[PDB]
């Protein structure tokens, strides 16, 4: 009978594991408010750079039968804006808040983190540092985490690009394991630089980068699951946030089974809007009721191998 | 008007660009014969090691709604077998033959190539060197190609794992461009180490490697197109063979638009059997008819960017 999607991590309680994926429906005040008013357990603001960015020329996003492709190019209101939202506007009474940071250089991250620190202390906003590029360069990654850890006296998480072999899972996990402050790992950012071609128009579907763009949605689910689980296994001291290919409570069930604590929703949210969180909570509860699970902790990470 | 799927490359004529992906339906004599008797323009033998390999424990392949996952583990009849097939049995009158080679070390590839050379000379079998792991380690990749190029007195092709960013496309192309004997690049091998989880059983679906395995099929098409196109652009001296996500003539059309000369079919072929090539040729012809193309040359690599 009695079930709960409650998640507890980083001294916070989340009503449920769902949140937007960074960059989806979280750029403007209006979006952040809608995410906060939504049934989501949490939200994360658009990955920010120190100054506003208009991002790439349009079209830079295309929804697809099997997901999405994008090359948004970090359009965002700038760090000050997301800092102010976290410091002054966000209703922490409603749900915890993650702030995604994507400085274009290590120095930019360091300088933003210096300023984020006080707000994290005061309001409890949690950094998701977008490493996804940095995450495909392990030396740079360690360097970056060192620099940020030096100036940011709080736990935070990293948003990772997907990896595709155990050597990379091992190497990434080894670096992340060097940093106790990295308390969560978000797997995954989009599968990088896919190329969608529309057979009718015989063209690509997005303008930037000759049509090459990050894949999200149903394309990425097994890759997301792999990475969630790969890091779940290799970083037992950390939590994993799942991101990639979640359209239904069943998809979310798979993320959690693979090891996810929070489950982020990108493409599906972009296509459906924040009402999706009511559906997803209801669907995950339904999947759990059918499977006789009462809590997420009961099956998180418990995917059975053969 | 008159249409033709004919492809001319590597001093050969192909009735059409279709062939099996290495490792699919090309391990046994019967499979090779069936591929030869099929409507495909060519075939490639299962990636071989010097000796017979039993491969990984089963289940090691699973068909999925969006494609497939596998960790076959190079089950193959051994090099002598594929070499003998190429030397003694294959009917080159029907179609050219590619031999896929995947030695477990540089040494093995060298020794097999040394022996393959004569059969390539006499019979015209074309090596597809499986680099896909080696191709994710650019030094190992350089070393592998240097070694093979040193001992193997023929043009050959390389089967590439997918890359996911331009830095990698550039790095790989730079390396490939340093080897004039590499005259085709097959993009792509499976998307590595996805993890399929069956929500019903709460388990992975293949046994080896904790359920992690290469993704093929619908999952991989934009990644395949990206890679085909990325290397099509960066290796203008070379042919690109497309592989990944081809189930229909329209998919094939996308491959060719992206730059593919040959189009390899794995997952779809696994599920449908070699009769698929009759459907694929018909479908591709139909797509070309509706679009008023008469030859593949007319649109190969002509994907329009915005
Ligand atoms: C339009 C769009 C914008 C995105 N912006 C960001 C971003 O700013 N920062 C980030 O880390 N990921 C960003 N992502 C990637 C998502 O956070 C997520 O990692 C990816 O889309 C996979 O999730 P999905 O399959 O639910 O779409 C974006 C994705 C999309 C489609
Ligand atoms: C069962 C199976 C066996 C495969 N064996 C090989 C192989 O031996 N050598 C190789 O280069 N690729 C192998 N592959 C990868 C395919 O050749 C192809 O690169 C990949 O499956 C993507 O094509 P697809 O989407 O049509 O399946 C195999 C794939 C599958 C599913
Ligand atoms: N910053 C990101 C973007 C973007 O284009 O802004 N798109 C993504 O898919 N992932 C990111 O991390
Ligand atoms: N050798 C390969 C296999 C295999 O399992 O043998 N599976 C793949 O997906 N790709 C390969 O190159």
């Amino acid at each position: 009978g009695s079930m709960s999607l409650q998640v507890n991590l980083l001294n916070n309680t989340f009503a449920n594991p769902f949140m937007n994926a960074a960059g989806v429906m979280c750029t403007t005040t209006e979006e952040l408010v809608a995410m906060t008013e939504s049934a989501s357990g949490s939200l994360v603001s658009k990955s920010c750079t120190p100054a506003l960015r208009e991002g790439n020329p349009t079209p830079r996003y295309q929804a697809l039968p099997l997901g999405s492709i994008n090359s948004m190019g970090l359009p965002n209101n700038g760090f000050d804006f997301y800092l102010a939202y976290a410091a002054e506007q966000h209703d922490y009474g409603k749900k915890p808040l993650f702030l995604s940071m994507s400085g274009l250089s290590m120095r930019e991250n360091v300088e933003m983190c210096k300023r984020l620190a006080a707000v994290a202390t005061e309001k409890g906003v949690i950094l998701e540092l977008n490493l996804s590029q940095v995450a495909y360069d392990f030396d740079a990654m360690r360097q970056c985490l060192t620099a940020v850890s030096e100036v940011y006296p709080h736990s935070f998480g990293v948003k990772m690009p997907p990896y595709f072999d155990f050597a990379h899972f091992d190497a990434a996990a080894e670096i992340l394991n060097e940093f106790p402050k990295v308390q969560f790992i978000t797997c995954i950012n989009s599968i990088g630089n896919g190329l969608v071609i529309d057979a009718e128009t015989e063209s690509v579907v997005i303008k930037p980068k000759q049509g090459f763009g990050g894949l999200g949605g149903r394309y990425v689910l097994p890759t997301a699951l792999a990475n969630i689980n790969a890091f779940y296994r290799r970083c037992p001291g950390k939590l994993i946030f799942g991101c990639g290919g979640v359209y239904t409570g069943e998809d979310a069930f798979l993320h959690v089974l693979a090891g996810a604590s929070m489950v982020q929703v990108g493409t599906a949210l972009q296509e459906e809007g924040p009402s999706i969180f009511e559906r997803l909570t209801s669907e995950l509860l339904g999947v759990m009721a059918k499977k006789r699970y009462q809590t997420l902790d009961e099956f998180r990470g418990k995917v059975r191998t053969l």
